[PDB]
């Protein structure tokens, strides 16, 4: 089926400290050509409520681009009716303090369609990765 999804962690290195400007953690794309009504992720495990998860124990949030976050929901969403695949990352904030360890992000993603107009979900994968952050000495 037309329907796929990229969860991949981002190539370049990533450095422990204030984080100096948005940096990317993940990308993200997805998309169909033929017909739906939207796409939501949906964080799992200990990644609840937007959350990486550090070997250190800690947290840290993480934000999107084009989709929109609903706390209720525990759910990023977009809304799009359109065969265009979905460019999308998610990033830390900047400031965010990052230590030199593992984190990591697990969920899953869904795709909808609207009747009349509720969600129902037409496809679903499970993503995961995890990004390893570097020191500055
Ligand atoms: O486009 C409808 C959207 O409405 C949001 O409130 C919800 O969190 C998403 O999962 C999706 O159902
Ligand atoms: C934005 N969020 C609520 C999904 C994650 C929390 O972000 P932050 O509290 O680490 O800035
Ligand atoms: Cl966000």
């Amino acid at each position: 089926n037309t329907f796929h999804v990229d969860f991949a962690p981002n190539t370049g290195e990533i450095f422990a400290g204030k984080q100096p400007g948005d940096v990317t953690m993940f990308t993200l794309t997805m998309g169909d050509t033929a017909p739906h009504g939207g796409w939501r992720l949906i964080p799992t495990g200990d990644s609840k409520g937007g959350y990486m998860i550090s070997a250190d124990g800690d947290y840290v949030g993480l934000y999107s681009y084009m989709m929109s976050w609903v706390g209720i929901d525990n759910n990023w969403y977009i809304n799009d009716d359109s065969p265009k695949d979905i460019k999308d990352h998610l990033y830390v904030k900047a400031g965010t303090v990052l230590k030199p360890t593992t984190y990591k992000f697990t969920g899953r993603v869904e795709e909808y369609v609207f009747d009349n107009k509720q969600s129902t979900v037409i496809n679903s994968k499970d993503v995961s990765g995890e990004v390893t952050v570097k020191q500055g000495l």
